[PDB]
């Protein structure tokens, strides 16, 4: 049945939909199919790894039952995991910048997080040294971010399970640090020694490359235009960021040729960019 | 077996968004409450699902062929959901709106590849149904006919995952899902209960519940907090009356509602206090 029935939020964690692309793909390219992340707020493989590093939290004695998560965080990943923390049951402090997340804020509220915000003048560092001195001081649990070296089986397994255990020729995503791309780049490899996995940037910051075959560059114009054709050809209604991977994606599908399967994410739907060029008309 | 859905078609996700059951909530001595998550896929609706089967419809009679066009009447909230379905399907879209539409959702129907035919903003909805009518009647668009068949039931009982609840609970609308569910879901259960929420001021409804504002918004909070469901009011309002029948027929029994809208829609109200 396509309708799914479940017993717990927890099963849509990292779980949305993975959907062949059936108009905008060259004839002779390898299929494409994109992970649709923006469709569940907490439908981020990203969430999933959230999720699995809270299990083996538990599974270490590192967290029991009515604890408090604290996280310094911003952005989709907060969200993901006010998400998360309170369809596992946990009271979860988020640390941040005043300056930072706007209404985003207002987003981790509604999933029943504690806001701490910390003084615009340190930025990040005062979020992260406020987290830090919670850990401390009232004796929180905060996860060890993925990028940053000092369980494994655990997170491939969880990374599979949002992959719906589809092991693609490809792999394509944007980046932050390059920490879950690099967790994913180490599971599909695993299944599939030859997957190709590739870093997509917009047209310091210092990736490690340890894990993947390329980084793919795609110009802000590109990226729009490739949304408007998803919008238009597809029904999926996909934002730029998403749009820039669907790019680099049949870039990299049509290198690997006919037969071949890569998948890609839609991170952002196009509801965030009302106010750009990728709505004219 | 698998929660990540692999699929070949966006299609297949129409009117597809999973039903969840409620595990902090609901006391335990009710019902099972469990929510159809609508608003987490921008075609997820019963409704979309509708609509799906009504242009499948038509297409087997032959009354849209490939290269045509579909024509529908919008306003409210209403339109977007079709806009999806429709480039979904390969078909041109033109949906006509009073020019007093969100800008907003003009722009979400447009992402669609949707064409916009703004009638006057005096004449509301009547003056888009006029238009969308007239647009029949001079090119011979296809209309589903969504505003105030065997294979309709089937894609209704899929939206369903072919669960049958002992009650299903949703808002009134303008009449076309609820009454069209509740023919679904009576000739597949005749046990089965329907409820019509209204907010507080046919033979298919067996009671019309009425639910407070205040509580639809306590309600939602509840479902954000202890579910880490972000809901919108709509979504409460339902919730809220699903736990009360929930709460008569009582425990092993089982009672479906929907969310229909997320809380992201309601950022300025009463939702978001903290």
């Amino acid at each position: 049945h396509h309708t799914k029935i479940t017993n717990s939020i927890v099963n849509l964690i990292g779980n949305t939909p993975i959907v062949k692309l059936n108009r905008v793909v060259p004839e002779d390219a390898a299929d494409v199919y994109v992970k649709l992340e923006f469709f569940n707020p907490g439908g981020s493989i990203k969430d999933r790894i959230a999720l699995a590093m809270i299990e083996e939290a538990e599974k270490a004695g590192k967290l029991q039952a009515g604890g408090t998560i604290v996280e310094p965080t911003s952005g989709n990943t907060g969200v993901g995991l006010a998400m998360v923390a309170a369809a596992k049951g946990y009271h979860l402090v988020i640390t941040m910048p005043e300056t930072m997340s706007v209404e985003r804020r207002k987003l981790m509220q509604g999933y029943g997080a504690e806001l701490i915000l910390t003084p615009g003048a340190d930025g990040m560092k005062g979020a992260i040294a406020k987290a830090e001195e919670l850990v401390k001081e009232k004796g929180y649990f905060m996860p060890m971010q993925f990028d940053n070296p000092a369980h494994e089986e655990t997170t491939g397994k969880e990374i599979l399970e949002a992959f719906g255990d589809d092991i693609p020729d490809a792999f394509v995503a944007g980046v932050g640090t390059g920490g879950t791309l690099t967790g994913v780049g180490h599971a599909l490899k695993k299944a599939n020694p030859n997957v190709q996995i590739y870093a997509l940037e917009p047209a310091p910051k210092v990736l490690d490359t340890d894990v993947y075959n390329g980084i793919l560059e795609i110009k802000s114009d590109d990226a729009i235009t490739m949304a408007r054709e998803v919008g238009h050809q597809e029904g999926i209604l996909v934002g730029i960021s998403a749009g820039a991977n669907i790019k680099g994606a049949i870039e990299v599908a049509k290198k690997l040729g006919k037969g071949k399967q890569v998948i890609t994410v839609a991170p952002d739907g196009g509801d965030r960019y009302l106010s750009t060029e990728l709505f004219n008309y």
